[PDB]
């Protein structure tokens, strides 16, 4: 029931990276640090400092050993152009995974069924697949890039000095 | 068993119109011929020509009283976004339905269940919100808007000459 | 659940073809396009245009590769008959099945279960038994030859090649 | 659980009689005499004998106040054209029951299910609905209408005399 | 669910044939034409005149290669015994099964449930055990063994030479003459 | 599961009884002992000692105030039948029930299925419905009326002389 | 349904006979005719008649080769203390048979449910295990031990005679 | 799914008691305490002291306002029988509840299922019939009547109180 | 399936607060901001600072009208206990509720069902009982309370003024 | 039903005993004759009269080869706090198992439902496992010591003798 210190279950999505679009499953997240930045909806007004923020941080999140993985229930289609409408969304170097059929959504238990859209949820998971970091927050609320990072470091240490 | 002749089921979906966004409810389509216009994604590389081909035929179809609802399982936000990228989808004056739910989509039985994206279908309905004319495609295979406007011609004129 | 994309299940009819009484199955349409044209029933007093138009273009969908087959829940004797007595109908070169059972009707989940007819519905299916398109209509509301014919085109050319990518011409 | 001795379910089914279509149900028998003669198919190679040699007999039936209902699982459409179409079928002045359904077939445990026709069956049916005989044949073996009348006269003998 | 154009199901009763008792299966009736009749009961006071045609007609029947099969829910030791005091059914050469279990007439959906009896029915079979035609009447409705001997005449000859029923083809447009 | 000290179920046969049909249900069992005497068939080669027996000791049963039913699934017409046929049962001045239908004899759990035939099974029941003894025996075993007899007298003494235990003194 | 000519089903009951505790099975009836003869209760204040008719007789059921099986739900503990408690009882040379948990009782149809006694019910078995007589009655309706052995030569008769009424 | 702190379930059952036969029920039991004192079988060669020990103390149980009654599979004449032959068994003053059925041995959960007889079980109860203690004990391992009588007094010390807070 | 934007579900909860006992329950909760704080458990050799950080940051707390709520499975007379025993703990002014059953702690779905311990989980709730943010950390991992007065004044702000 | 004469079920429990936390399992009780002490919490008002009494006999249980196993639904972590918060519970020499899962309570069908904490219960069990021995009582009924270890006494005696004429 609670999903934390739990294994990420298995998934197949199409995604847009760098121009291109690709297929990725569980078996590509297998032996690297992962995070599962999911969100609502492509070309809303509200707020995409959230994508831009951790695009400005890409870089140091490499040197970590991290990949990133932007989620919502919109198709890998709208990313592209999403990706080319916006100036914040254009620095994304990292994966922005389409989930239409909100698969890999439910196996995080993060759709508001209501509207068919994932919440703002954020999961840090090891290269064993296990999730060691949760962070949830409803409409409006900000998640901090700063923090994320924090939080990666924690479990990096942690997974070394048990 | 079949969607033919039934009445169409209960909705509440957001929707783009005329660079506006409104709701939209089975309130709405009571009382006018409706045709539900569904269509698998937005931003994808296949020819908008079932659309663009719709949009040619609107002012014919605003002399029928025609309501025409495009939908499909992307936001209402994406429709806005394609109506400005594109200059085929541009021509669009009629209402873009998103369904992220799938909800609408899955009212007419016409859900990808794979893919999480809506089958090509056109459904015509009438002003009691009975289905009388039902057309799905697979993926490639285009449908024709001068075929659909026939096929609304004769359910208005079934409807108004009953038995022949 | 769509009937869409899904394989047509398999079925066992008794049918006229001009002149002969033949038995058809769904072994018969492996290897083949196929259009499936269901209508409610013979000699009504609604026109037989529909039929009439599709045998119009059957030299056309022969040299496509497609097999016809008009299906009602009347029998092949009353087909024979029908074939006879009406002018339109007797222009069909192609097979008249007969579903007393309703079982063929049923697998394409086209039964008016209150009168024990079957829906104006036309399902085109390819060589792997794939439903590629559908067409449903009420009564009185009839359906295009033409526009059949336009996508069994399309149909063809979509199994022959991958998915489109627009041009600058759209 | 055989059906002599009991009564005939309900039913409401379209017919052809002299010209013109009318709607038969269970009301319509109740009061009178009936007998519900099932076959096949319209339009078939096999002769319409049997359904001529009742028509024959028709008068006969008329004055002891019997009532025929032949059926089928054709429509009544088909009737009138089988009617206009054969000259033995042309001397049909009873009602051609129409049963797409099978409804009515199925109330006589009487529907070839591998073919979706009715069995060669008569049945005898008094005022009461009570079914008093009963005779079913196979493809081939005729049914003699002089036998019919004689075991209707049996039943009306029958009925007055407990 | 009709019965006619069906297998017979198998079956084991105990009968009265010729002064004797003996056990009668479904193998027992293979390769042969059969007739199944079915009445309520014995020691009645209704006309014994319908086992009493039949018997008249077993010497002809015999010369069809026709079994004969009387069936009701009497036991075989009632059969014996109704042989012995009415002359009527003394003249009965042929078996008189008995099926108190119901059993048999249950095969034949021929049982009067709030009576226990069987219903007055008279069933043809043929070699492959395939019904070929079904007589049921009422309590006073008389059956005449020349009807069911037309009958079994008519079965024999489509079984023998099928596709010689009457065609329809003296009549319209296409004819024979 | 035992059908002792149970109520009988109601019942409507019809049945023979001194040339004459009639029809016998659970009202005519009220305020009456009644024997319910089952057995598997008519015209059998077995000898039918068991019911020539209780025939003797009928008058016996009558002044006790004890109606006795014989009953098969035979019909009541092969009653009449082989009550004329047979010295035995010519005997039987009480009622022969038939039961066709087997609902009787499904009452009192006595089908042999397989058969279609009561199994040889006694039933003594009191005013009140009340079966107070039972006796079954296979094929051959037979059942004694003197037997019978003595348990009608031992059931009618306890019903009048209830909380009746054992004696013991001297001197 | 009725439980004549149906098999005897297993059990696993301990027995008094004759001043020690035996087990008995289902296995130890095999090739013998047996007699079980189920009563209410121990110590109850109805005559002891029933058992004691069967005693006398012991000698001629001796010679029919049978085993009596006296069975009530009671323990054999019980039995052992009823058999040096009572003369009539004291007469008993077969075995007393107990049946606390009900389960030989139940094989037989002979539970009174809403008291857990055994029902006053007597069941011959043949060599084959097979139930040939069956006999129940109601508190003070005795059962007779002449009766009882008449049975008994009858159902070895038949078994030996095949056919002859 | 203990016992403890739960209401006895209905019952009703024959007893001897002190020359007499009665009907006991769980009406009986209200507005007094109880004591279901279980055991498995009457006229067994096992010393019967563990009655015995509760009978010497049924005068001070009696003061205390708390009844006994000594429970097993066999008959309420087995009970009878077995308080005239035994010297042990003829102290006991209180009810013998016979439970041939096993109802009352299944409401407390205390049947030897494959034996057909109760286990060695003691099951202290106050005038609300709630199950204040048990006691279970297998084959041989006797019971203490004074520890029982301990438990008594305290259960009613504890009945008219709040939760204990230790003075120290 | 998602527990962020739903109602708190209903409790009934025996707390340790300031050195009496008290029953918590929703209604307590209902009309204001309330802060549930998850641990795993009492008297761990574990960093206790997690619940003294919370405890340092207390005053600003009650500023922005935050109700605490520190909860795990060990019960109300445990709490206690290590509100006397470590000096750490005794700064906590705010109400440490016990949950022996799981109830409070399976309400949101924060039970390690292995351990029969609550996760390192933190959950801020509006006065409307709406969980408007969440948090959870693995074993080890810690968290920082600055991060936690972020969230409340940012979920704050967007109360006020949503637009 | 009853839980007498069955064997205990396998369990995982970490475990406070003399300073030192250790992992115990049905492992370590095979070949042992074993004491499971339930109660419902450490650190209640109630007197601790009940495991300082089998602390005062601890001693000669350990003698017989008995081991006493302290059940309760904390953790091993406050009992250790409460072995060095208390006087009474200072003096136990023996296992004090934690069980905050519930699974040993549920084991021996001891669970307060509505409360999360054990009963107060006692259970004797012999070297192949089998339960011999239960005592349960409601609160403030207390447990005493001497006859735990009178009946301990009995049941290894009918191990040692079985079958007995009295």
């Amino acid at each position: 029931m609670s999903l934390i210190n739990t294994k990420i279950k298995p998934f197949k999505n199409q995604a847009f990276k760098n121009g291109e679009f690709i297929e990725i499953t569980e078996k590509d997240t297998e032996g690297r640090w992962s995070v599962f930045f999911f969100y609502p909806a492509d070309f809303t007004f509200v707020c995409p400092t959230e994508l831009g923020d951790v695009a400005d941080h890409y870089e140091e999140l490499q040197k970590l050993g991290v990949d990133v993985y932007a989620v919502s229930t919109d198709t890998h289609f709208t990313h592209k152009a999403w990706h080319s409408s916006s100036e914040t969304i254009a620095k994304i170097k990292y994966a922005m995974i389409g989930d239409p059929t909100g698969a890999l959504t439910r196996n995080f238990d993060n759709m508001r069924e209501d509207e068919g859209l994932a919440d703002r949820a954020t999961f840090v998971v090891d290269p064993q697949g296990i999730i060691q970091a949760i962070e949830v927050t409803a409409e409006g609320i900000g998640r901090d890039a700063s923090d994320l990072l924090r939080k990666i470091k924690a479990a990096q240490y942690v997974a070394s000095h048990p």
